[PDB]
């Protein structure tokens, strides 16, 4: 195609390796590049281990209510949030949204114990009919990104569709679907990822992840005004272990989806 010439373009100008996924539901039309490829997810996991959550709510009513002690052996490399209560009390709502809106490891690890552990995450996952997601290891260990390994991957394909299901569709109810978008719309670390690449016009709820070999992700839901919403997950990871994080990637290939 074209936009497929560009995304290569823009591929080989990083040094990296880039993976797309477009999925444009007016039309329930997709857009691909390496979709079929295994990705380390980093961060953007935290998405699926709070929509686990959200769907015990469903029968718990009082879930998201429930106090969670912070205790000092529960802090690892990176704490925005939990750092502020530890020796307190956090609540599954406010730890789903340090994780999603700040990426608070803790809050994630606390995330994946309410579930049981990672197999808990990954268990959500195919019930909900994603069969690439996998989930092994609790933070910060699951951003290791090493290449060829398989622990902690997706492809883009499977993780824009699952995102597509958990904010549009009815993988989750409505109270919980309403929940979750208003988490993503306020998350604070995108501005330099597929935000910036798009036009400002767009209201974006996105979640983004990095971790060793420069592995710099984002995926996203855009409301493009007077227009059917999209899902864009774009994943991106370097052959250098100590690799700088690579942001405007994202960027770009946001904008060269946007284009077309
Ligand atoms: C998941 O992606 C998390 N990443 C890490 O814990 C990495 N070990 C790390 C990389 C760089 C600096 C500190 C830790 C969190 N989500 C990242 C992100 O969204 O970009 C993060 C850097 C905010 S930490």
């Amino acid at each position: 195609s074209a936009v497929q010439q560009k995304l290569a373009a823009l591929e080989k100008s990083s040094g990296g390796r880039l993976g797309v996924a477009l999925i444009d539901t007016a039309d329930n039309t997709q857009v691909l590049y390496r979709g079929d490829e295994r990705f380390p997810m980093c961060s953007t996991s935290k998405v699926m281990a709070a929509a686990a959550v959200l769907k015990q709510s469903e029968t718990q009513k009082q879930l998201l209510n429930q106090p969670v002690e912070i205790k000092p052996a529960d802090l690892v490399n990176y704490n925005p949030i939990a750092e502020k209560h530890v020796n307190g009390t956090m609540t599954l709502a406010e730890l789903s949204a340090a994780a999603l809106q700040y990426s608070d490891n803790t809050a994630m690890n606390k995330l994946i114990a309410q579930l049981g552990g990672p197999g808990g995450v990954t268990a959500f996952a195919r019930a909900i009919g994603d069969e690439t997601f996998r989930l092994d290891r609790t933070a910060p260990t699951l951003n290791t990104a090493i290449p060829g390994d398989p622990r902690d991957t997706t492809t883009p394909r499977a993780m824009a569709q699952t995102l597509r299901q958990l904010t549009l569709g009815h993988a989750l109810g409505e109270t919980q679907r309403a929940q979750l978008v208003t988490w993503l719309k306020g998350n604070t670390t995108g501005a330099a990822s597929i935000r910036a690449g798009l036009p400002t016009s767009w209201t974006v709820g996105d979640k983004t992840g990095s971790g060793d070999y420069g592995t710099t992700n984002d995926i996203a839901v855009i409301w493009p005004q007077g227009r059917a919403p999209l899902v864009l997950v774009t994943y991106f990871t370097q052959p250098q272990q100590n690799a700088e994080s690579r942001r405007d990637v994202l960027a770009s290939a946001a904008r060269i989806i946007a284009e077309g």
